[PDB]
């Protein structure tokens, strides 16, 4: 008929951008003759049951079909973790895929191939990879092989970076505490959650506002624990990304495992980014990894003079990169 | 180890750019769920033997392999016909496809699948086919299964040209003669080949500098059979060009067929492009297929009083669609 498809190109799909953008994976099949990597290669994922994948000019794809098949997985187990207000444990791998699926039929392009959640947050964020994150289903396959289905690109990033950062969470809840209602800090201000500061306007409809904007609903300055959680991963992140656009933190920060920095995060939620960056002695000992100088440096400063309690807590932790000062807390 | 490749994405390949511009088929394959486009898809194409097509995301894919394998070709046998200066009979559909081959494996995208001569040199002018096409080997896989493959791009693009033009060429040869030593013309001009002029100077030297820039070699001024009918396809080429610009030839050329197409450009040969577009009323009677009218009309020109023979036969070709005046010449 006159309507017949007679060119084909690229456009459209079907997922789409299906082979574009880039994916991240520690491992690297070994097929074998170079002109043929166009072709479909089927191999077994070592060390997993049912993880199946064709490679296709190198890039995985993951299909799932109803129908039984040697060349696709049995349909996957949806896990119970929330998309909304869940976690994976901060040390797990994890797969994550964006495609498409209808009537038992998946088909899925893995972008990270069991990565770490801190690897999967940098991929994620590359520009190559905004067309097919944002015009596809994402999803997570979890190292016990169930999957979390997120609503939207973002939500799936919120997941990550609150794994990440939940890390730091019980530290700073024992420190800063953690409070569902709107209510006065020391100073008079209103805050709420885990030492979130709303407003200094002596407004508490300005604070529920703040609140307001913050979470995304009308919460008449009540919110839930997970919501405090929200506000404290949204905290973490500004200072993060304020720690790295400072010349001063980003070399430390850099160097630090995970639990030490949770205590330069822990830091700067006390006072504030400028006044972390005046400690340059301090900081440069944490930087060389020598722990117990950076510690006995630290003991000698306003800020262990002020706050000692916490600031014991705080130098334990540099010193020996564990949570024993925050046990039983 | 550290060299490790951690992160792949489209760049390079075996072949390259492979799945990039567009494939012309009048075929098209019917499978089946829309989501699974991207999965491969083996088809035998309908009415050949050993031509297994291989689908992904739309586009066909011809696999060659020495080994034996359900699902890629034999390996085809390489057409006598020459790739410098042969053709392929004008009415045959052609198959073109361009990729690579090494160690009795091969991988070549088809570009336009069974099409015609004209469709494929329309095809491989496209902007987007550009790179696909500049960076892998090109072929054409032939009605019998037999192959031609081309040194390069421009090769397989001037044996599709001559393929076309080869049509006209016992015409114009019936018109003009053949020569393939440099002569003069009537008007003491160098010419060669049929009817080409090579210089309006009165030095043999300009003419066979002309000569050897047209053929691309050091021909001192004799020719092969064959490259008089180089120069006729550049001829022929550059006549098409120039109607295609020219507002009062394109519409009557557009809605002419093959042998017909032959009688306008025997015109232009003749007289040149400016004289065969003052031929308003008679083009006009061919526009509409008017074929006696315009017969009649051409005759009671100052053309047809000038060279009435020629005239006659070209009209006769107008008139008829047919080779009948040019029978045994
Ligand atoms: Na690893
Ligand atoms: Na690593
Ligand atoms: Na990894
Ligand atoms: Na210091
Ligand atoms: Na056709
Ligand atoms: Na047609
Ligand atoms: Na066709
Ligand atoms: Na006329």
């Amino acid at each position: 008929s006159m309507s017949d498809t007679m060119v084909v190109n690229g456009s459209g799909g079907v997922p789409a951008f299906l082979f574009s953008g880039s994916t991240l994976s520690s491992y690297r099949p070994n097929f074998e003759n170079s002109i043929t990597i166009a072709l479909p290669h089927y191999v077994d994922l070592p060390g997993r049951s049912n993880f199946k994948l064709m490679y296709i000019m190198g890039f995985p794809i993951d299909t799932e079909m109803e129908k039984d098949s040697e060349y696709s997985n049995k349909i996957r187990q949806e896990s119970k973790i929330s998309k909304t207000e869940g976690t994976v444990s901060y040390e797990q791998k994890i797969t994550v895929e964006t495609g498409q699926e209808k009537d038992g039929v998946k088909v899925y392009r893995v972008m990270v191939l069991e990565g770490t959640i801190a690897e999967s947050i940098e991929h994620l964020d590359k520009k190559e990879n905004e067309d097919i994150l944002n015009n596809n289903r994402n999803r997570i396959v979890l190292a016990d092989n169930t999957v979390i289905n997120f609503d939207n690109i973002s939500q799936l990033k919120e997941f990550l970076r609150r794994s990440v950062n939940i890390v730091c969470f019980e530290m700073l809840r024992c420190d800063e505490g953690l409070r569902l209602k709107i209510y006065k800090d020391t100073e008079g201000y209103y805050t709420i959650g885990i030492g979130h500061l709303l407003t200094k306007s002596p407004s508490l409809n300005a604070a529920k506002s703040e609140l307001d904007k913050a979470i995304g609903r009308n919460t008449n300055g009540v919110i839930t624990k997970d919501e405090a959680e929200k506000l404290f991963n949204q905290d973490v992140d500004a200072a993060v990304r304020g720690i790295l656009r400072n010349a001063k933190l980003k070399p430390v920060y850099d160097s630090l495992d995970a639990v030490r920095r949770c205590a330069l995060i822990n830091m700067v939620f006390q006072m504030g980014e400028t006044g972390v960056a005046g400690f340059t002695n301090s900081l440069r000992m944490l930087q060389q990894k020598r722990w117990d100088e950076a510690a006995v440096n630290l003991a000698k400063s306003r800020w262990y003079n002020q706050t000692p309690n916490r600031a014991k807590r705080v130098i334990t932790t540099f010193r020996t990169g564990t949570w024993d000062a925050y046990k039983n807390c």
